[PDB]
């Protein structure tokens, strides 16, 4: 369950984080560390700005930690040792989900060190708990002087920028404060920027540091007590020079300083004694929040416990994935990356009665991630800001794993979808609102003063934990939690969307993967979520220029910088939902249905000039970020395409099988109306022509006339059609997008292609200033993995799938040394003007390197597509918790956003992972997990009623020498299956001999067969079986 | 007329400079020393944004000087010393006026390190000279493997704020270049600022290292080479553990990193016996420049010269206020004195024949004056902006010390006035235009393109400096002073006022001071 790493200081570094959980009711701390020193580097409460060990980047972070980190100096019998100083002295490391410690046993000096980090759970003051123990392993008693803790603490009103550019100067308004009292305060005089509201700073940094009593210890808040002259802080002079207790004496300077938190003990240990130092370090807001946390003892017992209640947390948050196969490895990864997901998007619960609420995101950023500011929200019922494709693709299967979310994700994520296909790049924070009348009646049974307070906070918008703030406030330290939930229950949920910076697009194509999740676990309710008119739709904040005024000349020729319409920028912070009679009726509903229609028109309008690829119009690429100039280069993706033909699809299949009527607003329906007859038109000339200018122009007119007409606004009047007109038309829209895949893969080669860039020679200037393209000229773009994870997708032949599979394994996009799949091919040859990625070298990065997540994507592709044997074979050299540790270079229980490829320049870095274990692969982990353990359709509907049956795809080294394996399903009901023998057990190479239920209230019931139906089926996806015991392929295990 | 602090690591800290007086057709550079270690710590060639090694500020630049500044590891027949690391050993410190020099003393080892720095004077690149002599001062001969650089070479692109901010990203640019030609070529990939209309970068921070005989010495750019796991880069581990000569046989990264720059020479020094390197650390525009520079062998004459051309700076510079009484600090300070106040408000010479100009003058900043973003312009006849007050009241007694001056202060502070009674904060350099019929006229005897090319370059505003590399660039080598001299005779003074941000009530009050002294 642990990762421990043995002499890490001499390995290779790794950056890494404590997850900052600190419970449902406890305050989150960021804390980076690293594999040199006592392993801490940097960490605060909120943000950059609110240090309290100054944040550093990777490699100013490797290059301090043995400086600025955590310090122990250990004097015995006169001279000096500092632990996790010297490389040669054995040392080690154990990495938990949400703890960290480090041992040190120096033979020579005869003594023992032992660091224990975690974050305080559950209280209302974020700190960090720091635990050093120092144990005489000498045969002889020794007289131990023992100083250690922080030689630089950021004190509060500080911010990173203030300390980076200006420490000197800032040092004028640096202080501590209480020093007697055993607990110092660390802030600024007075506020730092001038002109300020508040020129007083209340909040404040505080150290505390205890033995096993409780007792307080006397700080040393004045480096130079310990380090003398030598300001690079190399070695303690003063403490070698002095005695403790005479340092203890001095006169502390606590002003014009950037001030440490060091504590000493002296002590006479016996032969295997040992002393424990408990510091904790932590910020508040006020000194009466700290006083109240100090009011009473935190002795030994309370720290054990604290630390008993961190590893638990983590414990129960991963539960939900819970695995038991032949490789522990396995099993450790599934729960890390499961937590890694929660970080990244939240972890759904039920707050109240009628309310969801994800908990523990955040917006990330490490050390190296260092370009991302990022902000944890310090108060209970933690949540942050993220972008809209992350959150998206985190949120994938939370369905399965949290059954209560039902639809809420799907309505979330395709409320966001704008009335011209595009979407908000920032999903905000869930907050909050409650209605004057409500509030007043809820707060009838309260004291008026109290009723009055408690009205005018909950009037405006605010998070869960700020209302649980507010009533700690109110009401002292004793209140009634049932009007907490009451207030949670009858507040109003507020729109939480936020602009950006851009149009990407790609956004809109992880929508269909939560709409297949939530039918994977809900099949029966198809038509029901289909047709429910409960989808908003977010107000468009800026528009998309027409294509005649995105165009420019510049000296390499024509170009598209001007994808913005910036005239039409509406107010960030104004209203954020379509209102029908132009903004000024009713919020406009739409049913899902309606959604994947609008979704369907515009991508297909969104067809480049040879009708293969979505341009990207929007002015921003697709997945792949470094590509960023593309969209200059008239770029078009066949990924979005291949996602495109996918929707349409699925959408076809969706209204053939539930046919009806379909409301669809009048400028869609007219939008829809004029492309079905630019089809019929245009037919004849796609399906020959090779250049398709009059279809795209036609096209493009009618998206633009549809665009300018609903940015301004919607009457909402909608028109009505038979689910088989749609049909139809979507069936045509298909036709021509097939149509143009097949030509991109005739005139790309035997990979199919990701992206496709365009060159205008000949374009001619119009009267109203915009310029009207004549002729465009394809470019062949390196390969992209993308393009084939995309296409497996797609309902094609099973032969040509494994044809494109062996075309791929034999092309470039593989790499052989490693036996992984890099993310594109050389980019050495392409044109300079398409990014970021034209500046890395290849291997590293963004750029021809082992891109976890697409490689993750890509074996999920053929997990699902059915290539068993590939998929099996691929994983085992692929997948993370199998791969050595001295070549990953940090724990393999944890992923990395890339891996250096073979073509990396430093033979050192290849096969290494690098940036933190936040990568988008995650999610696509779980889904292999999910897929691999229960099958894609765990629950299927027949003959109108529910279905259970189990098809896992097990290969040989998952399986335990019992035979033996077992599985968290939905996240309450444990699968334990038994196979007959040691192979893999692709579906159809087997037959479930029976399957034995155990309910919660402790009778068994027991089927013979592979299938349930009815009563059984509803039992288990209502959560109503504690476990489940499987036979597959034969009555037991036989070796 | 020198300084000298013994034992400087254990005295109170602080902070200083070099002036960064390249001379009238020299590149001035700004670097700025520490007490502590090898007492530099950082060193550019125009702002914070184009730094040879990282900007600090002071707190950190005395926490950093001992693992960022220069280094130097002696290998003494195994084991491994690191002079001006322990403050145990005797040292010293020497400062002068246009100089830094340390030594060590280390009588357990028998060496003797001494380290001599001063800003490269009179050439069209900017440097840092950087001069390591070690002393077998010991009885008997020893095998001395020496290696001695700087840890961290800001590559030439990445600003100072990518460095603070994301080092760990922006080394995704860095680069070195030309390592087999002894000659490291230090900048980024590709512009880190996208968007960006121009995406080469042409110019780079270079290091070349050589003995007396003045042939280049293979470069060691991977710090790792050196220091191995050891990223603190507080022991050579790797140097310990290897020898020099297979170190310079290794495979170093020259991607991907913050390189280093470190040198190292192999060699048995009898008893009394000593070698030396002479280090030149620099930034150029282009490599042409480079090239062009080490066309001629530096030997160790070339830099004798040198630092007795920068010694002789600072020399001519303050002779003008040179005094004798029974104080010889007081004289010393009096030559300091006079030299900072030209530093902070320029120094007046005679340009031409009816021109007044201010040389050597910068906005200034340091590692105390951290708030402030200095600016020292990379060129010949270098000068630089300041606010009203400060070159309002060092230039008071310039009619004093340069009678020539006349009233030329006078009428610049008072046509300053505006009409309300207050001043823009801003005083600019000195810029220069000429009218296209007088450039005609004067660019008669040049040739065709060449006189084209002088004729676009002079009819917008231009300082002595930039005209003087226009000169160099569209005459080759060999030119006419006199041409130069006649355009800046007949060329017309710009105004040099700059609002700036505020209205301050005591500006007006130093005016009369001018007035008193040129009455005086």
């Amino acid at each position: 369950e642990t990762f421990v790493m043995d002499d890490y200081g001499k390995k290779s570094t790794f950056a890494s984080f404590l997850p900052g959980i600190a419970g449902i009711r406890g305050i989150p701390i960021w804390c980076y560390y690293v594999n040199r020193g006592q392993c801490v580097v940097s960490f605060g409460v909120d943000n950059k700005d609110h240090a309290i060990m100054e944040f550093y980047p990777a490699h100013q972070a490797y290059q301090n930690v043995k400086t600025t980190g955590f310090r122990t100096f250990l004097k015995k019998n006169g001279t000096v040792f500092e632990p996790f100083s010297d490389e040669n002295i054995t040392h080690r490391m154990q990495i938990h989900m949400n703890g960290l410690a480090i041992e040190e046993q120096n033979r020579s000096s005869g003594m023992d060190t032992k660091v224990v980090y975690y974050t305080l759970p559950g209280e209302n003051v974020g700190a960090l708990v720091r635990v050093v123990s120092v144990t005489n392993q000498s045969g002889e008693p020794i007289e131990l002087e023992l100083i250690d803790g922080m030689p630089a603490v950021i004190p509060y009103g500080v911010s990173m920028d203030s300390m980076k550019n200006m420490g000197q100067t800032a040092k004028a308004w640096m202080q501590v404060e209480d020093l007697s009292e055993g607990l110092p305060y660390y802030r600024v005089r007075a506020s730092m920027d001038d002109t300020a509201a508040v020129r007083r700073i209340d909040g404040g940094n505080f150290s505390a540091c205890c033995e096993a009593d409780g007792r307080r210890l006397q700080p040393i808040v004045d480096p130079s007590l310990i380090f003398s002259y030598d300001l690079s802080l190399k070695r303690p002079v003063g403490f070698e020079e002095r005695p403790l207790k005479e340092l203890l004496l001095e006169e502390q300077m606590t002003q014009n300083l950037l001030p440490c938190s060091f504590y000493g003990i002296t002590r006479t240990l016996a032969p295997g004694g040992s002393v424990t130092l408990y510091e904790l370090i932590g910020q508040v807001e006020n000194k009466q929040l700290l006083k109240e946390y100090f009011a009473e003892k935190k002795d030994a017992a309370y720290f054990e416990a604290k630390k008993r209640e961190a590893d638990e947390l983590a414990e129960a948050l991963t539960d939900g994935i819970r695995t038991r196969t032949a490789s522990a490895a396995f099993d450790a990864y599934c729960r890390y990356t499961y937590m890694d997901n929660v970080l990244r998007g939240g972890y759904p619960m039920q707050l109240g009665n009628n309310k969801i609420f994800y908990v523990y995101s955040r917006k990330h950023g490490d050390l190296e991630r260092d370009y991302n500011y990022f902000s944890m929200l310090p108060e209970f019922y933690s949540q942050g800001n993220g972008n809209f494709r992350d959150v998206n693709q985190n949120r994938r299967c939370d369905t399965f794993f949290a059954p209560f979310v039902g639809r809420k994700n799907i309505q979330e994520f395709y409320s966001l979808i704008q009335l011209d296909g595009y979407n908000p790049l920032g999903v905000e924070k869930l907050t909050y609102r409650l209605s004057k009348e409500r509030a007043k009646k809820l707060l009838t049974d309260v004291k008026e003063e109290q009723r009055s307070a408690l009205i005018d906070f909950a009037t405006k918008p605010f998070t869960p934990g700020a209302l649980c703030r507010k009533f700690g406030e109110v009401f002292g330290d004793t209140w009634d939690e049932t009007l907490f939930i009451r207030v949670i229950d009858f507040a109003e949920e507020m729109v939480n969307g936020s602009f950006g910076e851009g149009y990407w697009s790609d956004h809109w194509t992880y929508n269909l993967d939560l709409i297949l999740d939530y039918l994977s676990v809900f099949p029966e309710q198809e038509k029901e979520m289909l047709y429910e008119e409960v989808y908003t739709t977010f107000l468009s904040r800026i528009n998309v220029n027409r294509r005649f005024r995105r165009y420019v000349e510049t000296e390499n020729g024509l170009r598209q910088y001007r994808a913005l319409n910036e005239a039409s920028r509406r107010a960030a912070a104004a209203e954020k939902l379509v209102r029908t009679e132009y903004g000024s009726g009713d919020v406009l509903t739409m049913t899902l249905m309606e959604k994947l229609i609008l979704l369907g028109a515009v991508k297909f309008a969104t067809l480049d000039a040879y009708g293969m690829g979505i341009e990207m119009e929007g002015g921003k690429p697709g997945w792949y970020d470094a590509l960023n100039g593309m969209p200059g280069l008239f770029g078009s993706s066949m990924a979005e395409t291949y996602e495109l033909a996918r929707m349409l699809s699925y959408t076809i299949e969706a209204l053939k099988q539930y046919p009806g009527e379909v409301a669809l607003i009048e400028e869609l329906g007219c939008f829809l109306d004029e492309l079905n007859l630019i089809t019929r038109l245009e037919h004849d000339n796609i399906m020959r022509d090779e250049e398709l200018l009059s279809f795209w122009n036609r096209i493009n007119d009618a998206k633009e006339i549809y665009r300018d007409k609903t940015y301004q606004g919607v009457s909402g009047k909608k028109m009505v059609y038979h689910t088989e007109q749609l049909a139809a038309i979507l069936e045509g829209f298909l036709e021509i997008v097939t149509c143009g895949i097949k030509k991109a893969r005739r005139i790309s080669g035997e990979i199919c292609p990701t992206y496709f860039t365009y060159e205008v020679p000949e374009y001619e200037k119009l009267k109203d200033g915009g310029i009207r393209p004549l002729k465009f000229v394809p470019q062949n773009m390196p390969y992209f993995l993308e393009g084939p994870v995309r296409y497996l997708k797609l309902p094609v032949e099973q032969g040509e799938k494994r044809a494109l599979y062996e075309a791929v394994k034999e092309s470039d996009l593989y790499d052989g040394e490693l036996s992984m799949y890099k993310v594109n091919a050389s980019l050495a040859d392409s044109s300079f003007e398409l990014g970021r990625a034209r500046a890395f070298t290849p291997g590293w990065l963004e750029n021809e390197s082992i891109w976890l997540h697409m490689e993750y994507k890509y074996l999920l592709e053929l997990l699902r597509s059915g290539l068993y044997e590939e998929f099996f074979a691929d994983f085992k050299k692929a997948a993370i918790p199998f791969q050595n540790p001295e070549i990953y270079g940090r724990s393999i229980y944890e992923n990395s956003s890339f891996i250096a490829s073979s073509r990396n320049p430093n033979p050192s870095c290849r096969g290494r992972g690098f940036v933190a274990r936040l990568s988008g692969s995650t999610i696509e982990f779980i889904s292999m997990w999910k897929e691999m353990m229960f099958g894609a359709h765990p629950f299927r509907t027949e003959q109108e009623e529910l279905v259970f049956s189990l098809a896992p795809a097990i290969p040989a080294y998952l399986i335990p020498e019992d035979g033996r394996l077992s599985a968290a399903f939905m996240s309450k009901t444990t699968v334990c299956y038994e196979f007959g023998g040691h192979r893999d057990y692709v579906p159809g190479t087997y037959r479930i001999r029976h399957m034995v239920f155990f309910y919660e209230n402790g009778s068994q019931a027991t089927v013979e067969g592979e299938k349930v139906s009815g009563k059984l089926a509803e039992d288990i996806r209502a959560g109503r079986v504690r476990k489940m015991e499987v036979a597959v392929d034969l009555e037991h295990h036989h070796h």
